[PDB]
């Protein structure tokens, strides 16, 4: 055969990064939160980062490191708490990387044409309510242009 | 709507916190233990760290972090232990922010005109006493004027 | 005595008119950059990279935004006092290597107080200040 | 509005290319070095450490890529920016010591795009900086 | 008594490791799963790390610190996976030399005249996997000569 | 009262440090065992650290950082296990102090005149076989001069 | 065979009575600093951060001690021998890069051992140095 | 083909023997010090501080040993590669900052092999060097 010697592939932009953060901060005020708000590029990488003024100021890290774990292992960082408990298969995931992979709920991988183009994270409020947040995102995102 | 640029907040003092340390290594001899006593500002930015001679060298780091986490997540350290237990919502909390969120109890918030203002951290102790301790130092505070 | 000391933050709402400035100049000047803002106690409110900006970007706009806060100064105005041989001379390797001794980061100024800061990273030196600038320039005419 | 733009990375198979290209020529002009690759995000496709290379030099040449990809320039390039009294004097010191200020780190330039980076250390600057071009020229003689 | 001022050891080779990481790349397509693989000499140093494009980026770290560890442990990372639970004799583990002890399985020490002369690591399959596709890679060092 | 302006304390010396090593280097020989044996003096500093030819890379951190929790907080790390498991008082004091407290068993402190003068450490074998190293160590010091 | 060395170590007391003398004498001069006193072992005893003092000084502060203690001489002393192109330049950047070269941190010399150490950041390293000199008069003049 | 290479590693007992003789000089000169050993992997043999060695020293003594190990030449061979406007300006900030950059560390060739290595600090360089060099010495007439 002929070898790829490039793939291509989509990243998010700060644009819709942009519009997803004031999608959350309209949702999570109604709800009576303050959070922050994060977003990865297709490679992992700090796009946009955002903290309610009332928000845990704790929460800018897991923000960003849910994003950047939804992103890394292509899946909600709600989807591997089962698999990390004491006596599970993956117990221990949670020590490497220098601790950046999160474990509870609140970090999506946003998903375009069958593909990975990225991750949003959520911190700051319950668990339930960063993913809630965190799909409202995702939910904006596919609503636009 | 007429939008705010900036907001007014409060904060604790060097000499508040002075007068809690005073207050503290008097317990702390009275109930017969050496402890390491911490505050911290509105911003997590450290005021004041005392080790008593005999306090484990171990509680230093301990102590400002205890502070630190009850400000940053605006709670006290004893309130989120539950929570953070294998099979819980926020298994996994601990190893954050490069493992600074201390989650036994002995750190406590200032709350002043029902705002964090400021935290304060005992180390040395079980953690009953920690937590005594550190209670007593907000007794001190809102004695004050 | 005085068992609290009243002060003043940057909100969210301020930081996301700056950016938008921000990004508006960057685009004009033909330039990617990272835009951070700190809040009073120096604590990150809102970071933005444009697509573009060069991905160690992001680390340094925080940290000038930082060091802008912490030291209340701009952190051009460091850059002297740091050379070999000069009396800050290892200043730059204190605080996790977060001092930033480089043009970009700016405090924001407001009522007499340090009430937060500005980094941008991405372009010249020149460039980062000048859109620092336009950032605290854009807050002043904020309401 | 653009939600996503199209880019472009390298392959982990380009990748194992250039460090066959790169294992030869090393051992031709008689150094031994470690050879790393970095795709579009600077995330590692690659590290290859010949048997008598430094292993000092693992590091080195991971963030030489790294940094190539990031800066989208060479290590090379930034060296004079950074010496004492110039204008980036202590960039050095960011993003944890990643940005290494001396040759041997080279972006892939692909369509105008950074599409990611190698780096070569273990020898004098100036055989890394002969090793990662030599590594360049085998990509774009590659199909 | 004589004594011994240095020790005759063996080491695995560069080229050795380039022929693993082709029958790993080679079975992980089989079964149908990226991963990434590593190699680390007699000094736990590293030989070769190879990610395959659509291995998770978290694996990279994780994969390098398997072989690590069972080259550090000469044992299997699956052999210590009992030892480190919870109120067995060496929990904590895991938290020891900068999270670098991984304690699930995928590390594997090469033995060559009874005799850890090297090891492997494979990161992101199931656990079950990154072991098997580990075995490989042993099975095929044995089989050069 | 006077302040007590300076206290007058005993730290163990090296002399001591090297005496411990060749005890513990005799006794693990006869159970056929290969460890490291650390050494700190009586501020948590490093004296002595030692490790035999086929003791395991992974356990010179371990065992110094054995002597240094076996130093600061003035008891066996043997005696914080159960204090530290999931459900009990200080779990989670295994994440301070940049993961330096060991929680099983090797490390002792080294007790002149009711007073801790230093710690010793062991590891690489068993934790029931470092903490018999550990005595060991001890019972050469007390016999010492 | 000597198994156990007598020594000596600052007390808390002694830490709290330089402190409150520091506190003073940083206000007198019309400046902020952070004090930090370090014990025999280079371990902490007391950080005391004035309001309005850099909250990167904290660190730079119980460095200075910690440094002072364990080279058992000045920060100030050891300047001169970490420039480029000195024996021991690459010193600043050992040991996590706690030693810190610039004038601040001062032993504490009662018996003709160092029996801790004092630290202070936050102004000029001229006057941080004072405040330093000025706390070790504090504990000299003590009984 | 070959998929082992045999080599050679220092002992723990050599690494005591050249102990006890720098423990001997170093009280001869009348200077107290940290001596380490590494093996040929560059990991952790023997580390030693005399009770009057400053407590900085041991860190150094160490990655001395180390960076002597793993660049197979002596620390303070490298001194001069590293000046600012020199060809490895900036390798003192790599790894972790574990290579030190002024003498005191000396691998211990046997066999024309780099078999492990020593490292010495606490006094002055030249004294850490003589030091380091009474340990090799020691080395070669043990059998």
């Amino acid at each position: 055969s002929l070898m790829n010697k490039s793939q291509q592939v989509q990243t998010i932009t700060l644009a819709a990064a942009q519009q997803m953060a004031a999608a959350v901060e309209k949702k999570a005020t109604e709800i009576n939160v303050a959070v922050v708000f994060s977003v990865v590029d297709r490679g992992g990488n700090t796009l946009l980062i955002q903290r309610m003024d009332e928000a845990f100021v704790s929460s800018c890290d897991i923000s960003l490191n849910k994003a950047w774990s939804a992103c890394s292992l292509k899946q909600g960082t709600h989807e591997i708490t089962s698999a990390v408990q004491p006596g599970q298969s993956l117990y221990g995931l949670q020590l490497t990387n220098q601790q950046r992979i999160i474990i509870f709920g609140g970090g999506l991988p946003v998903i375009f044409n069958e593909q990975v183009i990225g991750a949003v994270g959520v911190s700051g409020g319950t668990v339930e309510q960063d993913q809630l947040l965190a799909q409202c995102a995702l939910d904006c995102f596919s609503a636009l242009e």
